[PDB]
């Protein structure tokens, strides 16, 4: 097939609650139209074998950044980025896994928050790199 | 088939913003698409493409700010800093549709890179889909 | 079709410098290249490949070194340290034409390595063009 997605935040994301997905705002590209900016979701189409990476800015703020790059409910990989000064910091991490039809991919903001601008610090995307 | 993977083996340290980064050493240019001098990816055919970059900044307290560029816009950016002062790294990715002609840069914003033999500041492409 | 995709869960903290980075579990193994005992990805076909990995330090002030090597040969590095101190990440990547029997591995040069089941150090590598 052909399955690619790249997304990022231009504004902040602040939520009220630890544990909640990270929403994106704008697609730099939707190749299969896989992906949902506003839960943040990408829906894998055909059973086979995908990569993700993800790089987020945390806020200059003294509270440090948990992201898990989530499949359906299962933790698949982490990051994590924390600066005492305080200053911005980059939670990045990446994972190629073998997927199922329906399975669902994204970010999870476990702690912390999400540093957004029209410079797209904070980005997440994924492609198929081989069908089956 | 399209790839390339840049490194810097010597510090940029340029003096004013807004400067390409300009590598000196290549580790792939499979489809002879990247200008060394010149820092830039040249789009050989449409299609999809990856890019991905690591810049290790200076040990100083100056912040390290790159965009990655199509053309003359800014897509993506990176920041790293930290008040020690210490090395730090600033990164990211982008998967992108090119058209033919399309140029893929990095622009240094502000503060300055570290380039070794070891090689930490690296910028790389690749063609995933074709049309 | 080759991609593999490590991680750590139990921290790493050798003793010497220089040593490899073994890993104790497989997210995927494509191709059936990487042994997870050696931390060793066995070209198993001339080609290009891409490689990219992250690499969280244990919170301590020593600083983490990290490289990619091919055979015996550094080939990029990766550089990590928070004086407060704090973990952070050793991150990067490489796109290269590969022989086979050529063997690509990460290198714990100074420092070490954190490891939980949250998955925060990872390193994988696919085929992106095979040499026929
Ligand atoms: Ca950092
Ligand atoms: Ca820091």
């Amino acid at each position: 097939m052909r399955v690619a997605f790249s997304a990022a935040r231009t504004s902040n994301l602040a939520p009220g609650t630890l544990d909640q997905p990270i929403v994106f705002d704008l697609l730099l590209n939707n190749l299969g139209e896989t992906f949902d900016l506003q839960l943040g979701r990408f829906n894998c189409p055909v059973n086979g074998t995908y990569v993700f990476i993800f790089h987020m800015l945390k806020l200059a703020v003294n509270v440090p950044l948990y992201v898990n790059l989530m499949k359906n409910e299962e933790v698949l990989v982490s990051a994590y980025a924390n600066d005492g000064a305080p200053d911005h910091e980059t939670a990045s991490n990446h994972a190629i896994l073998q997927l199922f039809q329906g399975d669902q991919i994204w970010l999870r903001l476990h702690r912390g928050a999400i540093y957004g601008s029209s410079w797209k610090y904070s980005t997440f995307s994924g492609y198929l790199l081989y069908q089956d």
